[PDB]
C-alpha cells in the first residue's frame, strides 16, 4: 500500500481563464507530487520508529509528516473542489449555509476575507463541525490539514500559497480568491457535506 | 512497552531541595500518567500508520509529543539529580569553561533562561553534535529537547509548577537556584561522554 | 497605571473549593507579578512605538501578551467566582440551552476542554459577537481570550497548576469539576448582557 | 516621522540573470510597499492603544505589527544584502566564518540547506549572536524578523517566500538559493558584522 498522486478530474487547461494551465501543471505534477513522494518516505520512517518504540524518532518526524501528509490531503481535496461546471449547492447544504451565514453571499464574503488575510502560506476552508453541527470558516497555516488539526471536516478549500496563483495573478491574491468562486464545484462540496453529517 | 522507571534514590533523598511529596507525586502521578498515555497513543499511532491513515497519524501528533516528551524528559530528569552528585568530569569542565567561561557562568545563564520560561517547560544544558559545543536551550511544555532541536540533553531543570510549587510556591527562581545543589554531575558527565560518541 | 484589583471577597471565602493559601498567592503574588511586569513592559513599548523602533516593539510582544494577558485573565477570573454565585439569568440560560442543550452539557463540554489543556492555560465560556452564539474555547499560557480570538470572555477556568496544585495536587479534573460550585453566575450573566450590546 | 519604502541600491534589472527585473519590481514596489504602508497604519493604531493603556487592543495588534514590521525590516536588509559586484568577506568576518563553520563553503552549504528546508514562507539567515560571540545559521517563518524574535543580529538573508523566485525559478527553489550566492553583497555583510560586534 502506498499513497499516489491522484489524477485531476479534468485536463490541465480546463480551469482557464480562472487558473492557468501552467499553474495547474506545476501545482499538480511538481508541488503535489513532491508532497506525495515525501509522504511515502516519511510514513515508512515513521512506521519504522513506531514499530521500534523509538519515541524520539517518531516525534522528530512529526513536522515532516504534517507538512507532506497535509500537503497530500489538502491538494487531493482541492482538485475535487474545482470544476468548469460546478453546479449549485444541494438543498440540505443551502439550508445550513443560510442558518450559519445568513446567505451564500455572506459565506463567500467571509471565506474570501479570511482566506485573503492568511499571513504567509496557507489555506482557507469552509468546514463542518460534527460536534456543534454547525458550518465554520477556518484557515490553516502552510499544509496543516483541516480535519486532523481542528476536527472540522473540510467541504471547500482555497489554496493561498503563492504557487497557487502567482504566475497568473502576481501579488494580487484577492483577484484570485474572488475569481475561484466561478469554478467552485458545489456538487463536490454538497457531497462532502452529506458525508460529514454521517 | 514503555514503563515508569524506578528512581535512582528514595523519594525523600533530595530533601531539603525537593520534598518527598513533590518527588512522590512527580514520579508516581505525573510521570506515570505520561507513560500510560504514551502507551495508548503509541498503539493508536502504530495502527494509523500501518493502515496509511495520514489524517489520524497527524491528529495524534500533539498527544504523542506531549506524552512521549513527558516520558523522555522525566526519565532523563530523575538521573540528573542526586543527594551527592559530585563534580563535573575533567572533560566536561573543560567544555564548560570553553563554552561558558566558568561553571558559575553556566549555572547563571541556564538558571536565567529557565526562570524566563513563560508557562510550563524545561531548561536544558545540551550538546550540539554539529557545532561540538555546549548550549543552553529551553523547551515548551513537554517538547523533548533532542527530537525537537537536535541538541543532546545533558542536564534538565523542570519548571512546570508541579516540579516545585508545593515547596517553593510562586518562587520559581529559588527552586532553580537550589537545584544546582543536587545536580548529578556524574550523570551529566556520562551523558556528555556518550554525546561525543 | 495598571493596578492589582481587590478581590470581591475575602481570601478564604471560596473554601473548600479553593483554599485561602491558593487565593492569597494567586492574587498577591501571581497576579501582582503580571501587573508589575505589565507596567514595566507597557512603558518600554510606549517608548519604542513613539520612536518608531519596530524591532524593539516586536521584541516586547511576548512579554506584553504574557503579562498583559495575565492581568486581563486574572482580573476577569476573580469576578467569575463567588461563595454564593446564584444561577444564570433567564437570558443566559436560554442561550446556554440553545447552544449546548443544557447547563449540564455546557459544564461537561467546558470542563473536558479545560482539563485537556496541555501545560498552562485557561478554559473559557465565551460569546462570539459575529455568530451571536456561546462557545467553549481554550487559551495557552496567559493568551487573553478576546485579544487573541475575538470571543468575549464570560466565564474562565484557570488551569495553570498554581490555580489548584496546593489543594488538588495532580488531580486537575477534580478542581475543574468543583469550580462550578463557586461559579458566579451573576457576573457571567452581566458579562453576557454586556457582550450583546 | 514615518516608515518609508527605501530605494533599492541598484536598478530593477541589475540582478538579472539571477533575479529577474519583474521579480525585483513586484517584490519592491508591491510586496515591500504593502508591508510599509500597513506598518505605518498599524504603528499608529498601536501607539493609540498603548497611549490609552488598552492592553487588549495592543495585544490584538501584535500579529499585524510583527508581520508588516517584520516584512519591512527583512526586505530593507535584503536589498542591501545583494549586489552585482558584491566583493569578498572582510578579514575579521572570514576569521569568524572559519571559526564557526570551518570554511565559507561549509557556511554556504549549511545556510543553503536550512533555507531550502523552510516549510512554507520564510527566510534563511546568517546571524551574529552578541552574547555567545558566535556566527549562527537560523531560519524565520513568514516575516518574523531575526533580531527582534531571536536576538541574533542579521548579516545575510535569503528570502524564500515563493514571490522571491517563482516567476523565474517556478517550483525549483534550490536553484534560486544556490544562485543567490553569486549576488551576495559581502561588503554589506562585512559592514553588518562590524556593527554587530560593537
Ligand atoms: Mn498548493
Ligand atoms: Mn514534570
Ligand atoms: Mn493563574
Ligand atoms: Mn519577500
Amino acid at each position: 500500500m502506498k499513497h499516489s498522486l491522484p489524477d485531476l478530474p479534468y485536463d490541465y487547461a480546463d480551469l482557464e481563464p480562472v487558473i492557468s494551465h501552467e499553474i495547474m501543471q506545476l501545482h499538480h505534477q511538481k508541488h503535489h507530487a513532491t508532497y506525495v513522494n515525501n509522504l511515502n518516505q516519511i510514513e515508512e520512517k515513521l512506521h519504522e520508529a513506531v514499530s521500534k518504540g523509538n519515541v524520539k524518532e517518531a516525534i522528530a518526524l512529526q513536522p515532516a509528516l504534517k507538512f507532506n501528509g497535509g500537503g497530500h490531503i489538502n491538494h487531493s481535496i482541492f482538485w475535487t473542489n474545482l470544476a468548469k461546471d460546478g453546479g449549485e449547492p444541494s438543498a440540505e447544504l443551502l439550508t445550513a449555509i443560510k442558518s450559519d451565514f445568513g446567505s451564500l453571499d455572506n459565506l463567500q464574503k467571509q471565506l474570501s476575507a479570511s482566506t485573503v488575510a492568511v499571513q504567509g502560506s496557507g489555506w482557507g476552508w469552509l468546514g463542518y463541525c460534527p460536534k456543534g453541527k454547525i458550518l465554520k470558516v477556518a484557515t490553516c497555516a502552510n499544509q496543516d490539514p483541516l480535519e486532523a488539526t481542528t476536527g472540522l471536516v473540510p467541504l471547500f478549500g482555497i489554496d493561498v500559497w503563492e504557487h497557487a496563483y502567482y504566475l497568473q495573478y502576481k501579488n494580487v491574491r484577492p483577484d484570485y480568491v474572488n475569481a475561484i468562486w466561478k469554478i467552485a464545484n458545489w456538487k463536490n462540496v454538497s457531497e462532502r457535506f452529506a458525508k460529514a453529517q454521517q
